[PDB]
């Protein structure tokens, strides 16, 4: 599913992100902008280290969910990678959770510090009503 910008933003908002570890919604929004495109079906595999980044916010295989192809990995989220390519984002959100829940927060995503850290990101939800 590829969700408009403010269905996303409302979804979210619902799914207790605002605010989540001291991460503001609109930050949530920058990050699945540029990750996917608000597309919950983004698959990218990285040559380079035999991963894969899933879903909507590019949830990576090493550490975050098992795929059962990618050497030395874990499942920190405990799920199956597939969990994280459903339209039903419940899942994927669970995780995301999960994953600022480490130390380097939402600077895990090197997309977060390279488009949205520092930058003016009203503009993600301007207009949704949340
Ligand atoms: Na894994």
């Amino acid at each position: 599913k590829v969700f408009e910008r403010c269905e996303l933003a409302r979804a979210l908002k619902r799914l207790g992100m605002d605010g989540y570890r001291g991460i503001s919604l609109a930050n949530w929004m920058c990050l699945a902008k540029w990750e996917s495109g608000y597309n919950t079906r983004a698959t990218n595999y990285n040559a380079g280290d035999r991963s894969t980044d899933y879903g909507i916010f590019q949830i990576n295989s090493r550490y975050w969910c098992n795929d059962g192809k990618t050497p030395g990995a874990v499942n920190a989220c405990h799920l199956s990678c597939s969990a994280l390519l459903q339209d039903n984002i419940a899942d994927a959100v669970a995780c995301a959770k999960r994953v600022v829940r480490d130390p380097q927060g939402i600077r895990a995503w090197v997309a977060w510090r390279n488009r949205c850290q520092n930058r003016d990101v009203r503009q993600y939800v301007q207009g949704c009503g949340v």
